[PDB]
């Protein structure tokens, strides 16, 4: 049986793992964005690309003049949506079983978000790579938020280094970026 | 229809998971009949219809009288078929998924047999629940049989009873079903 190869990105604040405040991230991490941008859009040979699957709210976050997320396919997941292919570039899709079934031109496919939508693949089998970008802050308890990321942690092994740079390919990787207040590193998990 | 989740509904004798014999089940399960006729014609939504698939000897082993299967879309393949609706309920086609788009009519889509289409559709991403009614006997070795399954369940998880019952909505689900020397019980199976 064929299967795709499926990981979830996303940042989050340590050590509660907190994704979000409202609909909106809780930081604007200039740095962060360029890295999602190259490794969500990165593949091993010109002339493909990858898919992006997000649930409704983080698509209507996006705004209007900036969707699809340019040079990827956009996949869309809503409990009303019937399974669609709006343009080359946008899919509408009515629950997750569909949305790995729409991915055949793709090289490899990346969970972008949000809350509810990760927290439903993460048991997926699919799902062989979690990228982490973990923030780290003075006073983290100063950052509001109201959405987490429910992970079991224990059951992943987070990498070296190597293995992430073999994964995003050229991209240059600094340890310990500062931006504010804020310090992050890029991570690359396994499953246990 | 665009990638529709499918469901392969089947009852199998354990732990061999025996299906026939000739070409026919080696018993006669009242209860079971009544189940599999308000599981493949039962929808939620308002003008919709469930479909069922077969292949082409399942078929011809309907006394003509009593086919097609009533108040169900009837998908018959074959690899001699050509892609065609023969009247509103019966659709003739050589693969799954070329049937599916002749459709528009339908809520759910169920995989009723035979045995070689089980052992072929069972690998294929479409397929993602299973209903299989586990069937028991003192004696399994006094039940000639020479049909199989040969289903990687090792891939496929069991759900809890809440979970079918979620599935199937209103139908009564009894547990531990006699007649005669069997004892039957019905299950859900999603892919891990
Ligand atoms: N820190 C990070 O890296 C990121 C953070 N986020 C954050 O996450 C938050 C948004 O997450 P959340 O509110 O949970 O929204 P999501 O973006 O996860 O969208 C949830 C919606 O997706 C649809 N959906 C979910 N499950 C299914 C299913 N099985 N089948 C079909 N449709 C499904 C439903 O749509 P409908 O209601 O239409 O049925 C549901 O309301 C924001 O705060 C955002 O900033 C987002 C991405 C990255
Ligand atoms: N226990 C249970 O719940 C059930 C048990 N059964 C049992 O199954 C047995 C019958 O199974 P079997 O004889 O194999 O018959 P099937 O119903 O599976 O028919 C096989 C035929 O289907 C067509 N076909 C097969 N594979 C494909 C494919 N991949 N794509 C398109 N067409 C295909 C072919 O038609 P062509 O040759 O024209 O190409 C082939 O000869 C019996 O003993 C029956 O009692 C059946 C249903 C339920």
């Amino acid at each position: 049986m064929l299967k795709p190869n499926v990981a979830i990105i996303v940042a989050a604040l340590k050590p509660a793992l907190g994704i979000g405040y409202k609909g909106k991230m809780p930081w604007r991490l200039r740095k962060e964005i360029r890295y999602f941008k190259d490794v969500t859009t990165r593949t091993t040979k010109p002339n493909t690309r990858n898919a992006v699957i997000m649930g409704r709210k983080t698509w209507e976050s996006i705004p209007q003049k900036f969707r699809p997320l340019p040079d990827r396919l956009n996949i869309i997941l809503s409990r009303s949506y019937e399974n669609e292919i709006i343009d080359d570039n946008i899919i509408h899709a009515s629950s997750i079983e569909s949305s790995l079934n729409l991915v055949s031109d793709v090289e490899r496919v990346f969970i972008i978000g949000g809350a509810e939508i990760y927290n439903e693949l993460i048991n997926n089998s699919l799902v062989s790579h979690l990228l982490i970008t973990e923030i780290e802050h003075p006073s983290p308890e100063s950052i509001e938020m109201d959405t987490f990321l429910k992970f079991p942690l224990e059951s992943w092994t987070k990498q070296p280094k190597s293995e992430l740079q073999k994964f995003v390919g050229d991209t240059v990787l600094e340890d310990d970026i500062k931006e504010g207040d804020f310090t992050y590193n890029y991570t690359l998990w396994t499953r246990k």
